[PDB]
């Protein structure tokens, strides 16, 4: 189980190379300069940019709530908002449920209500998602996972955080670290495909993995074979 030692985000023109810190366990302490506390029941994660922090409230082994300090975009403003969020888990399927309310007056802006559905293999096949408005406006998308091609990865990281379907940096962080405690940290999706409001709108895009002796040194995901729309270089060099 290889160490992923630094992340570089290919946004735009300009790069953005983060390192990644560990302590004498093997726990992430650092992700570039977002720290990563332990204290008791609880993680923090410290400032992001987007995420001011979370708090994560760990129990029986899972993430089972966390609460969120980040910046978020409504309508044409953005507001300093509030989220509170419940992680429930009924087999392997997993349901994340979050509310956005301004700090200021409290406020309401945002719901949004994510299905996890695994296979068999405890591979992520399909992801939910549902967006309720502060208009009471109702967006939602379906997400399918395609593994045919069998990619396989071993690294200490959940790498798929950086391919799958997530509401905000905390979610992020919540599958990157498998707060949820995920059977299989494994498997890599080949394709993705998103149905828009029930077919309103439909994308398909292909992931691109390669291979550094069994660890993932780049993940891509590109629109048409050549529409670049994302790029995550990986190091697993101990510097």
């Amino acid at each position: 189980d290889t160490y992923v030692t630094k992340v570089t985000d290919l946004t735009g023109e300009e790069e953005q190379v983060l390192k990644l810190e560990y302590d004498r366990d093997g726990k992430i302490i650092k992700y570039g300069d977002t720290p990563v506390r332990y204290e008791g029941d609880q993680i923090t994660i410290g400032q992001m940019n987007k995420l001011c922090n979370v708090t994560f409230q760990i129990g029986k082994g899972k993430a089972r709530e966390s609460r969120a300090r980040c910046m978020l975009k409504v309508g044409e403003e953005v507001y300093e908002a509030d989220k509170q969020t419940v992680y429930d888990y009924k087999g392997d399927t997993i349901f994340i449920n979050s509310d956005y309310r301004a700090t200021s007056d409290y406020r309401f802006l945002k719901k949004v209500q994510g299905k996890y559905v695994f296979d068999q293999l405890g591979r992520l096949k399909e992801v939910m998602t549902v967006f309720t408005e502060a208009n009471d406006s109702v967006s939602s998308c379906h997400t399918y996972y395609n593994y045919d091609n069998n990619i396989n990865y071993q690294a200490n990281l959940n790498l798929q955080a950086y391919v799958i379907d997530y509401d905000g940096v905390d979610s992020f962080f919540y599958f990157l670290l498998n707060l949820g405690q995920l059977r299989n940290r494994t498997a890599l999706p080949n394709d993705i495909g998103y149905c828009m409001n029930h077919g309103l709108s439909t994308y398909n895009v292909h992931a691109n993995y390669r291979l550094d002796d069994e660890n993932p040194v780049r993940i891509e995901v590109l629109y048409n074979y050549t529409k670049l729309l994302s790029r995550i270089d990986l190091s697993y060099n101990p510097l």
